[PDB]
């Protein structure tokens, strides 16, 4: 669930901050043999690596976070897209909208041109977002951001990214 992938984002920003050694080790752990673990946590680990990479610029974190999205996206799809959308809230919570619209749209044309997903998938994945299980972690993820005002902001822009796709693929057909 996506809920469940924002609040273990939430356990892995926090230990990288509060015991990075660990977080060392585990994402070592993770990296050496991702199916070893859940799929919600090798998702939370992607995002906070990736969340490392674009927020601290940390090479090694990029690096890292690229060979967990690319397993994702060749082992479970539709976990890989759940970590995309919860990447992308987190980079638009963090006031970087151009990034995050990104992050989806890299995420949408890793998924069809695998022929693992589509425009509906993304936009039902997107919507999850805004329901109340997933928005209470977001908060969470926002206080470990010092992100909390934004967090309104943030989702509506998102949901009228959503919308304009909607309403294209409406249009289309």
């Amino acid at each position: 669930s996506l809920a469940e992938v924002l609040a273990e984002t939430v356990r892995w920003l926090r230990l990288a901050r509060e015991d990075p050694e660990a977080f060392a080790a585990r994402v070592a752990a993770l990296l050496a043999d991702p199916d070893a673990f859940s799929p919600t946590e090798v998702a939370a680990a992607y995002v906070a690596l990736a969340v490392l990479a674009r927020e601290r610029g940390d090479a090694e974190a990029a690096a890292a976070a690229e060979r967990l999205g690319a397993h994702l996206l060749a082992t479970d799809p539709e976990t890989y897209l759940e970590a995309q959308v919860v990447l992308a809230a987190i980079e638009a919570l963090l006031g970087r909208e151009e990034e995050a619209e990104a992050v989806l749209e890299e995420a949408l044309s890793r998924l069809t041109a695998a022929n693992k997903g589509d425009k509906k998938d993304l936009l039902k994945a997107i919507k999850k977002l805004f329901e109340p299980e997933a928005r209470a972690q977001l908060a969470a993820i926002a206080a470990v951001l010092d992100a909390a005002d934004n967090v309104e902001a943030a989702l509506a822009r998102l949901e009228k990214w959503a919308e304009r796709l909607e309403k294209e693929l409406e249009h289309h057909h």
